[PDB]
């Protein structure tokens, strides 16, 4: 009854990639580049912390909202489904990743303010 | 061992923008939660919110009355207990951004 | 659309179990969730938690006063509009179980 | 300041593989099988989704703690951390896979009942 949900916060390593399937469907996918920070003890400040670097796919008219509202660096708010999507490596292999199956997206306002539109 | 919590839903009025007798920039807003599955309503959650700093002034500048909104924060909890006991629950929010399911947004850094 | 939450804390009692008028049995307990950074305590969140089924009987059995659970499930809250406004909130337990930080458990199925 | 953090409910895969640092530290690994459930409209009761595995890893008491009272099959619940972990193919290339660093787990209660021994 429960998926595995998740929230995400972090900066687009990219500019959204829109695609439009063979019905017409739009599709967006783009990589939230999310990164931890850690108190860094024995002196010293902060510290950024490895980046986790997770590919999002959304559809339809949220697709496009993104596609018009998004650019590479963009600091973003994600809630979404975690799903593992199968590969194909050149050597034969079937490799999974886990993405990320938007449900809600937004611009962060913690650094930028925007001027929304609603459909 | 905060507990956190993200939200979805519409503000029920305007940010109240204020600034502490420090200086610092406070404002207040109340997320209103509507589950649907265009039939039958579910109950409708509200949870008041506070931000911070520059956030403060972004959410009051973006922001407005039925804004759709994606917020992530602290849950945090008040008893006054009285005369007779009464709670009330808050968001301390981290962040917070206009949903782009139902809308575009024109984005300007800093 | 449903506004989900992860709380992990301490029964502030043990699981009170009854049985609706149909049959059905339900567990009502309180989690205190009391973050810490052995230094400073936090404020300390309080959510009454409501659970049905077998789940409700499993939990009654396996829980007491003290038991650290982590528990997950859907917030919800109510307004007792009145004489004089009032609210609570309330989880909806998906999920619970006791946690393995401090305490291992011996498990059984069915 | 905020790490990227998930709570997932599922079942291990595996019993729990419990090892030991060079420093005598514990570490355990297992992996959660997490059964979405959609619908199925067109007629139909419910129907299993593609389950989602994600690799998990705990430190020290809490490792052992899990070492001692969980196996294959177990129905568990876990809030913890999402990592990207880095590995090394035999045909050279690093290839990254996300994994949860547990900060707490336990016995789901749902169809199990449990004997708690406080440490």
């Amino acid at each position: 009854a429960g998926d595995t949900t998740i929230t995400v916060v972090g900066n687009l390593t990219a500019d959204p990639e829109l695609r439009f399937t063979p019905s017409g469907a739009a599709v967006a996918n783009f990589t939230v580049a999310s990164t931890p920070r850690m108190f860094d003890r024995q002196s010293g400040e902060w510290k950024d912390g490895e980046a986790l670097f997770l590919r999002c796919n959304i559809w339809r008219e949220a697709a496009e909202n993104v596609a018009e509202s998004l650019t590479r660096g963009s600091r973003v708010i994600v809630t979404g489904r975690l799903k593992q999507r199968s590969f194909e490596t050149r050597e034969g292999e079937k490799r999974t990743v886990v993405e990320v199956e938007v449900d809600e997206i937004g611009p962060s306002l913690r650094y930028a303010t925007a001027k929304v539109n609603k459909a």
